[PDB]
């Protein structure tokens, strides 16, 4: 009695909310890249997708908890709004 539709698994699906982030000034997609420092010791890639508009949004979730770094850099240079930090809340969290 719920609209239950074919997306979550077993193994895993949804774990810690996603981190969607717009860049403030106009890039394009070519000559540049992304970091992410997790918390743990280990490291992985952001997810840079090229809005129907023409800006980007670097899209990230998190698959533990702790703090975690992340590290852009446009044309070899580093951006106003990296690097940055985003702490990872347990889910469901809050009364």
């Amino acid at each position: 009695g719920s609209s239950g539709s074919s997306g979550v698994s077993d193994m895993n699906g949804l774990g810690f909310k996603p981190f969607d982030l717009v860049i403030p000034f106009a890039v394009r997609k070519g000559e540049i890249t992304g970091e992410v420092h997790m918390p743990s010791g280990k490291t992985a890639t952001p997810e840079i997708v090229d809005n129907k508009d023409g800006t980007v949004t670097v899209r990230y979730a998190p698959t533990e908890v702790g703090l975690h770094e992340m590290h852009i850099k446009y044309m070899g240079s580093h951006i106003p709004e990296s690097p940055l930090q985003f702490y990872v809340n347990y889910p469901n969290s809050g009364s």
